[PDB]
C-alpha cells in the first residue's frame, strides 16, 4: 500500500469538481471530509489550484474562489479574503502552502503580485516544451520566451516554481527530449525547483487529437516514456523536486498512448536495470527512502549541506540537513540573491528564503515501525539561522524575506520575522 503524508493535498477546480458545480468550499470542505474519513492529518493543507487559466480570470473571481478555500478550511464565514487570510493563520486547518498553474504567458508582474496576494508560494507553469518548434507545431499559447520570462520574475518574487513538461509531443524525439531535460537542468534560463512530468498523450477533442488522426502524431508507448523520464531522473539535480508520476486521466479516455497506471514504478525498475542512481528529493527524502528501503537517517552522519547555481540571473543557494552516509534527505531551504526584482519589499540587500521545508510526520502503513516525523528537532531553525548567516556574511544583504504559506506565518513569527508586504520579513 501506499503512505500517508502530514500535509493534506486538497486539489480544486475553477470554472470553465463537476460534482460540486466547481464551488471551491464545497470542493476544499468535501475533499477535507474525505481525508478525514481515512484518518489523514488535515491540520497542514496544501492547496492546489487546477484550470491553467485562474491567473486570467477577473481578480473579482480569484479573490472569490480563493476566499472561499480559506473558509472551506476555517469553518467559518469571512467578509473577504485578507480576513479569511488572517484567520486562517491560526485555523484548525491551515493552508501551509497554495500552488496556482498558469500558462507561462498568463504570468505577468500585475499576474505575479495577485498572486502573492493570493498567498500563493508556487506557481507551475503549462511549459510542456522549451522548444518554439514544437511548441507553434501544437499551436500552444506561449514560447520559450515566455517560460524563461516567467521562471525569472517568480524566481526574484520569491516563490518556488515548478515546470509542466511532457515528453512525446509531435514533432519530438526520444533523444530531443533528453535534451530537453539536460537543459532545463544546466541552463540558468531554467533551473526549476520542481518538475511534472508525464508523455504527451491523445485524447479526443484535443488538437492533439486531430493531428493523430492525420497520421501526424504517433505518441509514445510505455517503452518510449520510461526510457525518456528515467533518463530524466538519472539526471535530475539534487535540489529538483518531482511528481509521483501518475494521471488523473482514465484510461477510456486515452485514444493512444501510455495507458497502464503503473508507470512511475516502471520507471523505478528500468532504473535498477540499468544501474541508474535518483538524487533528487523525492527520491532521497526521509518518509520515501523509509517506505521504498526500510531505513532511517543515521545520526552519526547527519551534516549540513549547501549547493549552489546560477538561475534566472542570480544565485541559488541549497541548504540540507542530510545523512550523507545514506544519502537521506531531512530537511531543505532554498535561499536566492536575487537578480532583476520589482516587488516594493525586495531591495538589492535582500535576500529571499523560497522555501523551507522539514520533513514531517509519516505514517508509513508497509513497515512495522508505522510514524516517524523530523519536525520539532531543530532542523528548520538550523535551516533558517545558516541563511541568514550567508545572507548576512557572506553576501553582505541587510534583510531577508521568507516567502510563507500563510498557515505558517505564526513560525516564522516565533523566530523573529515580522510580515513585510506579501511576506515574513527581518533586518539582518
Amino acid at each position: 500500500v501506499r503512505t500517508i503524508s502530514g500535509v493534506a493535498v486538497v486539489a480544486v477546480m475553477t470554472s470553465p469538481g463537476l460534482m460540486f458545480n466547481f464551488d471551491p468550499y464545497l470542493q476544499t470542505r468535501a475533499r477535507i471530509e474525505q481525508l478525514e474519513k481515512v484518518g489523514h492529518p488535515t491540520d497542514k493543507i496544501e492547496l492546489i489550484i487546477m484550470g491553467g487559466t485562474f491567473p486570467a480570470r477577473e481578480i473579482e473571481y480569484q479573490d472569490w474562489f480563493i476566499k472561499r478555500c480559506l473558509d472551506a478550511m476555517n469553518e467559518r464565514e469571512s467578509k473577504s479574503l485578507e480576513e479569511a487570510q488572517k484567520i486562517n493563520e491560526t485555523a484548525k486547518h491551515r493552508c501551509v502552502a497554495l500552488c496556482i498553474e498558469t500558462r507561462p504567458d498568463y504570468c505577468s508582474e500585475k499576474e505575479i503580485n495577485q498572486m502573492l496576494k493570493l498567498g500563493a508560494t508556487r506557481v507551475e507553469l503549462g511549459v510542456q516544451s522549451i522548444y518554439n518548434e514544437i511548441l507553434k507545431l501544437c499551436k500552444r499559447g506561449h514560447s520559450v520566451e515566455d517560460t524563461i520570462k516567467a521562471t525569472q520574475l517568480l524566481k526574484d518574487s520569491g516563490l518556488k516554481v515548478s515546470y509542466h513538461l511532457m515528453p512525446g509531443m509531435p514533432g519530438s524525439s526520444i533523444e530531443m527530449d533528453k535534451k530537453m531535460f539536460k537543459e532545463i537542468f544546466t541552463n540558468p534560463d531554467f533551473m526549476p525547483d520542481m518538475v511534472k512530468i508525464y508523455p504527451c498523450l491523445v485524447i479526443e477533442g484535443t488538437e492533439l487529437y486531430e493531428m493523430w488522426k492525420r497520421g501526424e502524431f504517433k505518441p509514445y508507448r510505455e517503452e518510449e516514456a520510461i526510457e525518456v523520464i528515467s533518463y530524466a531522473k538519472s539526471i535530475m539535480p539534487k535540489w529538483v523536486r518531482t511528481s509521483r508520476i501518475q494521471r488523473d486521466i482514465p484510461a477510456t479516455v486515452i485514444v493512444d498512448g501510455v495507458k497502464k497506471s503503473n508507470l512511475g514504478e516502471l520507471v523505478y525498475k528500468y532504473m535498477e536495470k540499468k544501474g541508474l542512481r535518483c538524487r533528487c528529493i523525492r527520491c532521497r527524502e526521509v518518509g520515501h527512502v523509509y517506505y521504498k528501503k526500510g531505513i532511517l537517517p543515521d545520526p552519526e552522519h547527519i551534516k549540513l549541506v549547501r549547493e549552489d547555481y546560477e538561475a534566472s540571473g542570480g544565485t541559488e543557494i541549497f541548504l540540507s540537513f542530510e545523512d550523507v552516509k545514506n544519502d537521506i534527505l531531512i530537511a531543505f531551504l532554498r535561499l536566492r540573491d536575487p537578480y532583476k526584482p520589482f516587488r516594493k519589499e525586495i531591495d538589492d540587500k535582500t535576500m529571499l528564503v523560497r522555501q523551507l521545508h522539514v520533513f514531517g510526520w509519516e505514517k508509513a502503513l508497509t513497515r512495522d515501525i508505522k510514524e516517524v516525523s523530523w519536525q520539532h528537532m531543530g532542523y528548520g531553525r538550523m535551516l533558517m539561522k545558516e541563511a541568514e548567516r550567508i545572507a548576512k556574511e557572506e553576501f553582505g544583504k541587510k534583510k531577508i524575506l521568507v516567502t510563507s504559506g500563510i498557515g505558517v506565518r505564526e513560525y516564522y513569527r516565533k523566530l523573529g520575522y515580522k510580515r513585510v508586504g506579501a511576506y515574513m520579513g527581518k533586518e539582518l
